[PDB]
């Protein structure tokens, strides 16, 4: 696609987060409500990733979230952040991004 | 900052890359030229990260790059991609982002 100014990257609020609550409705299927600790507040996202990852696997996991996306409703649940993943070219597998070493919840993602 | 449409995230070309060449000019200081394999092509960036990371440490490392930023010159060297990092709130330490598991060079970064 076309370039991209630095300003276009800057308008995004991306932070390291840690998953603190993973919720599965009883009547099921596909979606899970996830709470992500982003340092001084906790933001809700609706995922997506669970059979691929376990619920137990997601708990305490360090992740990367986009935090200033327009409020979204999915099946009536609010998504106010979204997890960043790398996905294979055929959509078969999606893997969460993470800082390569341990880092505090809430630290900003920046270009080097 | 203000929200953020999905479209604003979509205009960015972010991919998983692998560092394949790290170059240090003899007359020194701060900057290093890094080649990043992004699957079917290799893109140049100018970093930044080297004393913090070794050159040997960077070689073969899986990273995340923004690939469609306006061509930039730094000290006359072209930067045509930029590495994504998480940085502490005081700028003291910057850590490269990575998929949490091994993934091929070139796979796209997407929101879940």
């Amino acid at each position: 696609m076309e370039t991209v100014a630095y300003a276009d990257f800057a308008r995004l609020e991306m932070r390291v987060g840690k998953i603190v609550e993973v919720k599965r409705h009883e009547n099921a299927d596909k979606l899970y409500i996830v709470q992500v600790d982003v340092g001084q507040k906790t933001l809700q996202t609706v995922t997506s990733l669970v059979p691929y990852y376990s619920e137990e696997e997601l708990m305490g996991k360090t992740v990367v979230v986009l935090c200033n996306l327009q409020k979204a409703k999915m099946r009536g649940e609010t998504s106010e952040c979204m997890l960043l993943c790398a996905e294979t070219d055929d959509g078969s597998e999606s893997v969460l991004l993470t800082p390569e070493r341990m880092m505090p919840a809430g630290v900003r993602v920046v270009l080097d």
